[PDB]
């Protein structure tokens, strides 16, 4: 087939290598250079081999709403977010918290 192999991406007519999770293309591939990736910028995340210039933003938990990271958000993972303590969830969004009250 014309695509490219799973651990790589298009670039006009060639593939690329993809950077590994937590990383974005910062250069593509060519004949005297790989693919240059950078560490996903603080904030965003990326969880897949992939040939994006840019991470997804990550998951924020905020305070007011009376929410604390249940799990940091880090290079390759989102931030989950749980109840802060002394406070139950008022609204679930699925298998997730979106408000906890005192």
């Amino acid at each position: 087939l014309p695509s490219c192999k799973e651990d790589e991406y298009p670039v006009g007519s060639e593939c690329c290598p993809k950077c590994s999770p937590g990383y974005r293309v910062k250069e593509a591939c060519g004949e005297l250079t790989g693919t240059v990736c950078e560490p996903c910028p603080p904030g965003t995340y990326i969880a897949h081999l992939n040939g994006l210039s840019k991470c997804l933003q990550c998951q924020m938990c905020d305070p007011a709403m009376g929410l604390r990271a249940s799990r940091n958000c880090s290079r390759t993972e989102n931030a989950v977010c749980g109840c802060s303590p002394g406070h139950f969830c008022i609204v679930q969004d699925g298998d997730h918290c979106a408000a906890c009250r005192a």
